[PDB]
Parts: C-alpha cells; sequence; structure tokens
C-alpha cells in the first residue's frame, strides 16, 4: 500500500502522521525529532494544544540539519473555536505559522464546527458552565479559510468533527470556491464511523482518523471505560500477525483508505507505530474489527452540547 493519499487540491498527504495533543512541551521537541528520523513526514498540530512552539523547534532543526526538505513534510494545524470570526482567522493562522516556524501549512482545519466568544480563554463559559457561542456560522468561517489558500498561507483547507449535515452544508455553500480536502474525525474499532466515512469518501473528501488507539491518556478517562489496547480480541489479531495491538489499530484505518495520526512521546512507540507498511490485515480481520463498534467517543464535551452547531446530536 502506497504511503500517501491524493487530496482534492492535487497534493499528496502521508497516510501516517504523528499526533501531538497532550505531548508535554518538554518532551514534544524530541518526539518530533525522533519521528522525523524514523520516517514520519506528517505531524498533526493545533494551537489549542499549547505546544506548537516546541513542535516547531523540532521541525526547524530537522530542516536545518537537512534530514528532510520542507516539500517532503506535511504539517497540519487547526483553527481554534474562539477564532471563527472573519477578522481573526488570518491572525490565528499566522500565530500557528510563527510558532511552527513555517511559511505555509500543508493543511489547515476548522478544529470544531462551533464558534465560541473570542478572548483569552479557549473555553469561555457562562456562570452555569455552558460554553459562550459566537454568532459565526460554518459557511462564513469557510470563506475565511478559502482566503488563506488565496493568500498562500496554507496549501489545503479542511474540517474536523463535522457531521454529515455540516459537511453537506459546506459542499452546498453558495459560491463555494474550494471543497474541504479532509474531515478529521474520531475513528477506531469502538467508533467505526461507517456512515460518515462513506459519505465523505463519496464526495472526494479524505478522512483522517484521530484517537486511533482510543486516547488512553485523555484527561477525562475513567478507570471503567473500554480499552482498545487491552481488548483481548484485538490482541488476538495482533498475535496472529506477529504485530502489537497498537500496530493493528494503526493498520486498520490505513486499509479503509483513511489517514491516521497516533500520538506518542515515547521514542520506542513512535518507531513501533511507524512499522505498519509491511503487513496486511485480511478482509475477515477488517470486518471483525469493524464488528467491535459500540458508538463510544473519546471526544465529546458536555459544556458544548447546547451550542447550535454541536456535532454529536445527529446520528452521523
Ligand atoms: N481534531 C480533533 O478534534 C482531535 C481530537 C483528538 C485527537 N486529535 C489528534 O489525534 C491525535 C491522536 O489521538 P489521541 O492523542 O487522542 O490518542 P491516541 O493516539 O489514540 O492514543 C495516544 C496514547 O496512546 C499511547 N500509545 C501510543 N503508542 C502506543 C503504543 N505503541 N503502545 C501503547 N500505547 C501507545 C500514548 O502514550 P505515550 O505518548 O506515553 O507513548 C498515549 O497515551 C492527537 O494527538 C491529535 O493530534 C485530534
Ligand atoms: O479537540 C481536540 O483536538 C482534543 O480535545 C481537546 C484538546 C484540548 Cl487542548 C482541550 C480540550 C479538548 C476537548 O475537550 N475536546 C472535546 C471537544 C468537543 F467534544 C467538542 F464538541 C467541542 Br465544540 C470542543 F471544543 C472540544 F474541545
Amino acid at each position: 500500500m502506497a504511503s500517501r493519499i491524493l487530496l482534492n487540491n492535487g497534493a499528496k498527504m502521508p497516510i501516517l502522521g504523528l499526533g501531538t495533543w497532550k505531548s508535554p512541551p518538554g518532551q514534544v521537541t524530541e518526539a518530533v525529532k525522533v519521528a522525523i528520523d524514523v520516517g514520519y513526514r506528517h505531524i498533526d498540530c493545533a494551537h489549542v494544544y499549547q505546544n506548537e512552539n516546541e513542535v516547531g523547534v523540532a521541525i526547524q532543526e530537522k530542516l536545518r540539519e537537512q534530514v528532510v526538505k520542507r516539500e517532503e513534510l506535511f504539517i497540519v494545524s487547526k483553527l481554534w473555536c474562539t477564532y471563527h470570526e472573519k477578522g481573526l482567522v488570518k491572525g490565528a493562522c499566522q500565530k500557528t505559522l510563527s510558532d511552527l516556524k513555517l511559511d505555509y501549512l500543508d493543511l489547515y482545519l476548522i478544529h470544531w464546527p462551533t464558534g465560541f466568544k473570542p478572548g483569552k480563554e479557549f473555553f469561555p463559559l457562562d456562570e452555569s458552565g455552558n460554553v459562550v457561542p459566537s454568532d459565526t456560522n460554518i459557511l462564513d468561517t469557510w470563506a475565511a479559510m478559502e482566503e488563506l489558500v488565496d493568500e498562500g498561507l496554507v496549501k489545503a483547507i479542511g474540517i474536523s468533527n463535522f457531521n454529515h449535515l455540516q459537511v453537506e452544508m459546506i459542499l452546498n455553500k453558495p459560491g463555494l470556491k474550494y471543497k474541504p480536502a479532509v474531515n478529521q474525525i474520531e475513528c477506531h474499532p469502538y467508533l467505526t464511523q461507517e456512515k460518515l466515512i462513506q459519505y465523505c469518501q463519496s464526495k472526494g473528501i479524505v478522512v483522517t482518523a484521530y484517537s486511533p488507539l482510543g486516547s488512553p491518556d485523555r484527561p477525562w478517562a475513567k478507570p471503567e471505560d473500554p480499552s482498545l489496547l487491552e481488548d483481548p480480541r484485538i490482541k488476538a489479531i495482533a498475535a496472529k500477525h506477529n504485530k502489537t495491538t497498537a500496530q493493528v489499530l494503526i493498520r486498520f484505518p490505513m486499509q479503509r483508505n483513511l489517514v491516521v495520526i497516533p500520538k506518542s512521546v515515547t521514542p520506542e512507540r513512535i518507531a513501533e507505530n511507524f512499522k505498519v507498511f509491511d503487513f496486511e490485515l485480511s478482509s475477515q480481520d477488517m470486518t471483525t474489527l469493524l464488528s467491535y463498534n459500540r458508538n463510544w467517543r473519546v471526544c465529546a464535551l458536555l459544556s458544548c452540547t447546547s451550542h447550535k452547531d454541536y456535532p454529536f446530536h445527529e446520528e452521523f
């Protein structure tokens, strides 16, 4: 299987990337350096992760070392919810570019479909704990994203955590100039996303699977939640293939024509997670993994559930 997938902007995107949410700032520079050394060419970032400066130090060092050329890297970031307004989008993108020490992004995503009140706080709340919306809509935010392409700041634009109706809304936008290249969504054997993936793929939008290992380090994890990495059924498939459970969990989305972005700051795991291009899951393995769906989400948030554009009320 090829290492890159063709996007609808004509560029190629590496199907395996390194995630950086929760990667501590004192560890992520080394994580990204190791990742590039062992073959990663795609890094998934976001302003809200609060570590783009440190990710950027690694990228810049490897460019300076001539370990890789800029054209060989595929750097992704995301517009945070408090920057959905017309007059804030460019500055938000530029702050990310400055922190990453880049002059363009390969892909810039609307991080969530919901706009929040601008200000210092990433999650502005009312006194009862509800997020404070902005009156921005996804269509006007999309127009602002299109401007970034036309200014040379980003090579591709896309969306993240958009449900099928929200994706449709963008595709049906009056005067749409650039289609979204990517929809980045949670996807793993407990949240298999067949419906949304089929819709996006049918429209030529590439899907990136986040939290492919079930995000065991998510800060809201409870001791009782289901655990992909410990599921004996998945362990059995891994054993049959002489691979680790994580390697199976990474290979799974790859064979569905998805991009996948496992996170690690552990050098041995960063390397392990990349060793997924030399085995194949059978069709029976794939269907068996799909059968584990339970509609379980890592990534949901009670404080945002009343926002008009909260994505997870819809079935898909
Ligand atoms: N667009 C969005 O809204 C959104 C939401 C969630 C995630 N994302 C992106 O997707 C990335 C991945 O998702 P995620 O960070 O939620 O979780 P994940 O990649 O599913 O899991 C990360 C966890 O798995 C551990 N791990 C990694 N490789 C392992 C291995 N080979 N064996 C055992 N454990 C392993 C990591 O530990 P160590 O790091 O300690 O090694 C970490 O605790 C994020 O970092 C972010 O870039 C985007
Ligand atoms: O969003 C990510 O990439 C990973 O998760 C996070 C990362 C950071 Cl640094 C802070 C918070 C989160 C988190 O609570 N995510 C869930 C989450 C939602 F479910 C949602 F519906 C809306 Br809207 C959100 F804004 C939102 F944040």
